[PDB]
């Protein structure tokens, strides 16, 4: 239980300031040093290799408490395991040896350049031109870049050009932020999720050496295809998202009772005589504290499942294919309960938790409204639906 | 028809604008005085004392077309109606043939000071203190003062305090904004509706004319118990917020679908080839957009009605109680409406509509999420359903 | 006032037996009599004919307060007009005068036999094939014949076949019920509805003469997409399946009321003493019946359009389209609410209201949710979605 | 796995027939025998005591894979292990160590009598008198005796009369159900759960010897006051009740999918080709699907959670109360999917699912809507409230 009071104790930091610093935007650097102080971005490395060998159930578990304090920090946190996975995925003995060490010596807090901002979301621009000695030259802007900002490695997705052996290819590479020719760009400024700092980054003449490949070019999309362990990284994913939706949803629910019990008036025309009391009131907190027990619930146990897949040397299609589904449907349900009871549960506060802005209640609604748009839930839905109708698993890929 | 053609080009105008000033928030002085130069604040005088002669199902047209580009400036407009009809169910013959010439002239924007905050609504400690002409001495803090600022009259509620003929008693008022003693104090930061000036207001020591005073002390407490007809202006208040309620919803409706033809991106993953042919999106704007046109016809019949009991010269407790059953119904439908839609439209324009915070489009959330919390929407569907189930009319009061 | 009383005096007669009638099924050939002789069959046709004279908005009217005692019977009544309309739209001069008398002489009560039951909605196999003078030979089978049986003239719709003057053109005509090689089967055996006669009728070698031909064949496909004045049939029909749902939603509102108000016992482990006063009890009345108040005044405005385009000579796609939007719209909202009303009023009756199942609450769902999938409802909302994104209005159809 | 392959099998064996025997009602020995035969009956009863030494994870899962094939019998089958629940905490040991021997030699399935319709679920009228050898003579009508017919054993709760020791204490006792004065009276006739034999019990001069007593008069009120393990039967049995709704959801999804499959027609008029690849019916299945997935994942934590205190020597109030609560927020979950679903999956198949009455798919709404209101799900809504904001913990009874 020792790393699970670590990440309790910093969320308890993290909550005194969080509304001033989202006010503000830009880069939480402070709060993202304390994540380093406290050894948890090391949870998956093995003890051996200097790390905390812990599990992606505690991973989890942590990203929750986390995300309920500061939706920003549980997302840089969140997505800092995602970029992880994808490298211990991918990553060669020699490069698991040489770089998770210097992970836990240097305090590597990931970032990563992946998406772009073009007519679609299957439109990647940002090549990968091959050069002597098996190096390969970037170039491009990539959007969205959670985590970017302080970044000391960069998860960096690109297709080759100009390539020999087959253009088209993915190509994933982990860099060192400030290789020459990166530029981290700034520009994030949004509705919520305020210090996650995705904004844009331009990748110009940048170079990436053999030993910072991860994989050969291509081999994400066979890995992929084939449903080699790999797959795995996107139910995790999809699920490391889920647990910031659950974790949002928490710190909502435990804020708005907090200013219920001490701040809320008794509707006494109604001949209500405390707040508490009321039998509405109590009817909006039940409703949705019931939701989030059966869905945290059913999140740890696919979470569990995870770890379970995440141990086996071969994980079969029907095996990938189910967690997925399993994940998706926690996804689905998390983002249903998130939207509604970060709007709905002002009907248990009253008007003066909306009169006063500086309340800053608003915060819960406007994170999860912003990061539940990171892929549409009516194509979850559809994909579930297809899988329970049609007997079809969702095809992997970078969102299914 | 030119009343409501002025009403939208006002709201075209407003529109422009509205990004920009709500985020300062304050006074929306310069558009206070464009509804004072379009002679909108006159629609309900009768043409005999220089008002445009006009009818409720008007008022709240307006009303709701103001909203919808503006809902600060649309809940100003509205509540100097609610004004404007207490001063007409209890004023004088004399007193109007005086003050409603007056209105036209001077082109008053009115405004109020009403609620207060203690440990629950009508809770009052304001006070009105008799002076042995008949005057009051008016002393104590009043909260929610909206339109307060710029105001050319306040409407005043007070109880009877040191008083022989009785002790808490309510007294009303219509009195000028810049009356000796009167403080108007700017302390309004809101999560939404944040220029409608609602901050507090200070009476010190000041003195109300027996020519001001609206009834006499106990009169509004009295017509409510009789459910008479200056208790119409329940029914007529709670459909001037219903109007809100439906202008936000049709603004964000046509501002999201604005977005969806212009910016949203086909999701390609789905084979989808452009956005405004998503069926996922096209069933979001038709549920909203259905919902909203019977949420409208239905506004307009009770609209009428309440034209038709206005006219009156008496009112029963059985019509006044069906008539705020049918208000608190359309309520009810347009707060459940607009509060789902403002929220869940960004599913139907992307993640992009969040990611850019001065895209701006969570305005229409605020201000519906701020002003559905007046009064508590659960006690409004218990209303009805005592009414449905016991032919029990809601007990008249300021908020029933 | 008349017409609208005879209605209401026989839908009290109609709820005395719904409930032992419509277990057995079959044709309520008493209740179709005492139609007949009440006159409301002629409502449509004008009193120099014979008839009443009266408005859509009163046969709307009727239509709902018949359904909300007996939604067969409500079906029955409402499937005539529909009937009626379509007649009306496409007879000839000496169709009408010659029809309209004798309908009100012989009291005629319309059935039709228009579906079919192969691949999909579109695809019609009962032919009609030439046959000297003009006449037209008609074979094969129609499903859902609603008013099939008992009928004193069948509305039928066929396709044409070895035509010199051109196959696949759909002609419909209005013949007697007992025309030789006619066979109405007596196969519906319904979920719900189970006294509209909607089953099947077998046509063998019928023979349809020339003045018993509404129009040319192919001329509803022209008159359909032109959008001139028969165009209005699908919103007339479409507005008149609303009312059914409305009728169905005040009658199961009405009859749980009634077992709350004298059978449901008070929740004491909770300390309620009475039923009628339970918070949640109280809360589920409201809800659904402050939803309904607004459906039925939303209901109301649109009927009156329909009767104002019904006198116009020429209506524009722009008012037949915004028409079948509003239609649409009320359809939407009226579906969703009945389906979720007669379902969920159970949890304001108690364990009891199910357990007896002579109480016989559950034929409002019965009816309501077999009626409902007439046509889907989700592309309904994906034409209200279509109008409102795209400005498309919906193109005519048999549906749309 | 071998005791779930045998209920597996059971229900594939029910499900042939269930369409049949639920219309007629009455009581279903043939299955009951079956389920007799199959041993699952003893499946809580040690190895030690010839039973097959399960736990609750394995009863509840196989309540819910019955229950999806055939409510009747699921519902059945659970009470059985609610019946031996309450034996098991509130019996001794020598009254075990005979009984369950017995019960796995003689092959018992177990019924209670246990509630009354009088005027509140606490008004309680059977009474137990006591007689000066010990025994008891048990006197009055039961209602809603489940299982009461074909039943080897009757669990009989009453209340002490002509008691010198306190009368309305509780007695509970475990007798054969022809002991001379027992009356089963077959008058169950139900909306669903049509073949539980829930009907009324009468008792004359029913003679409960001493060894066939559950503890001391008064006994379970003690242990309820106390939140000691005995008051484990309640969420035990509330979590039964969760298992009957995920079964019932699960069977009516994949009875629907079948029909989508085999026999739903694409709405061409649209442009759809295959009804299976309908984007609105994709929508209903994923929708659906995604909440049972998380919904039984969370149950099956709960399940666990069961196991461990039914193993402890000791439970606290503090545990118990933790447990009942996350059982109330998976019963309210459950109870409101299945609700939804058996209902709005119509929308998937199409009017002809409902215009076949012989299809009937019905049988999921009629059997959920139902079982939902055997206590009711608003008041385990504001248990869930009451704990979240305030605190405290359901107080322990019979329903909560
Ligand atoms: C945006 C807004 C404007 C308001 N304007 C007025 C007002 O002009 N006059 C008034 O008496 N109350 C006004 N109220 C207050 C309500 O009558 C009520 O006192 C308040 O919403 C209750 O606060 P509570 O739910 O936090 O207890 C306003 C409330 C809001 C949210
Ligand atoms: C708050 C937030 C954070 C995101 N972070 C990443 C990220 O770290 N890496 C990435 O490839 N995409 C990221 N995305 C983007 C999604 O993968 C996707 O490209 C985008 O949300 C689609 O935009 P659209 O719906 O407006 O078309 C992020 C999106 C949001 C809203
Ligand atoms: C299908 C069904 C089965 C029931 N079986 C039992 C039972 O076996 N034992 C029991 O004590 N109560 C049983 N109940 C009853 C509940 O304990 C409760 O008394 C009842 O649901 C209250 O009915 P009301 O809501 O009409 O007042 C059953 C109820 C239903 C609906
Ligand atoms: C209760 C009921 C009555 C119906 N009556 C008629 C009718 O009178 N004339 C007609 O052409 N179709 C009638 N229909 C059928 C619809 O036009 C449509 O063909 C059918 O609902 C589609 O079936 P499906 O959804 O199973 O594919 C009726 C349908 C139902 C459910
Ligand atoms: O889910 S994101 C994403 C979408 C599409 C392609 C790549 C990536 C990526 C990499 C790291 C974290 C998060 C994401
Ligand atoms: O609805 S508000 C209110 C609540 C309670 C007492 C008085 C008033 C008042 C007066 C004018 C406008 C608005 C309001
Ligand atoms: O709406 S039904 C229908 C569907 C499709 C083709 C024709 C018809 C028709 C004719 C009369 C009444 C009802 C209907
Ligand atoms: O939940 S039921 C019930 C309600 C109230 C009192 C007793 C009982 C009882 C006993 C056995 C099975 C089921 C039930």
């Amino acid at each position: 239980h020792r790393a699970l009071d670590v990440a309790t104790e910093l969320a308890k930091t993290f909550r005194v300031t969080v509304r001033e610093r989202e006010r503000a935007g830009g880069t939480p650097k402070a709060e993202r040093d304390a994540i380093r102080r406290s050894g948890l971005l090391t949870l998956l490395i093995s003890k051996e290799r200097g790390g905390l060998g812990e599990s992606w159930p505690t991973v989890y578990e942590a990203i929750a408490e986390i995300a309920s304090a500061d939706a920003s920090l549980g997302h840089l946190f969140g997505y800092h395991f995602s970029n992880f996975a994808y490298v211990d995925l991918f990553a060669s003995p020699e490069q698991k040896a040489r770089w998770y060490p210097q992970a836990v010596r240097e305090r590597w807090f990931l970032g990563n350049a992946s998406s772009e901002n073009n007519a679609h979301v299957l439109d990647w621009r940002v090549t990968a031109t091959p050069l002597p000695d098996g190096s390969y030259e970037i170039n491009g802007t990539k959007a969205f870049c959670s985590g970017s900002a302080d970044a000391d490695r960069l998860l960096v997705f690109a297709v080759t050009s100009r390539d020999p052996n087959g253009d088209g290819r993915i190509v994933a590479a982990l860099i060192p932020s400030d290789r020459a020719g990166v530029q981290v760009n700034g520009d994030w400024d949004s509705l919520g999720m305020r210090q996650t700092d995705s904004g844009s980054v331009t990748f110009s003449g940048v170079v990436v050496y053999p030993d910072e490949l991860l994989g050969t070019p291509g081999q994400v999309t066979d890995a992929f295809a084939s449903g080699s362990k790999p797959s795995l990284w996107t139910p995790i994913t999809q699920l490391i998202f889920t647990h910031l939706y659950l974790g949002i949803a928490r710190g909502a629910l435990e804020e708005a009772a907090h200013y219920s019990r001490s701040h809320s008036r008794p509707f006494t025309l109604a001949g209500v005589e405390k707040a508490t009391e009321d039998p509405y009131v109590l009817a909006i907190y039940g409703e949705f504290a019931a939701q989030l027990q059966v869905a945290e619930a059913g999140a740890r146990e696919v979470a569990l499942r995870v770890q379970e897949l995440w141990e086996r040397n071969h994980v079969t299609p029907e095996q990938r294919g189910q967690l997925m589904v399993q994940v998706a449907s926690a996804k689905i349900v998390a983002t249903r309960l998130v939207i509604e009871l970060t709007s709905r549960l002002y009907e248990a506060m009253g008007a003066r938790a909306a009169a006063s802005r500086q309340f800053g209640f608003d915060r819960f609604w406007r994170d999860a409204r912003t990061h539940t748009l990171h892929d549409p839930v009516a194509y979850k839905i559809r994909e579930v639906g297809n899988w329970f109708l049609n007997h079809r698993f969702p095809t992997p890929s970078f969102y299914s």
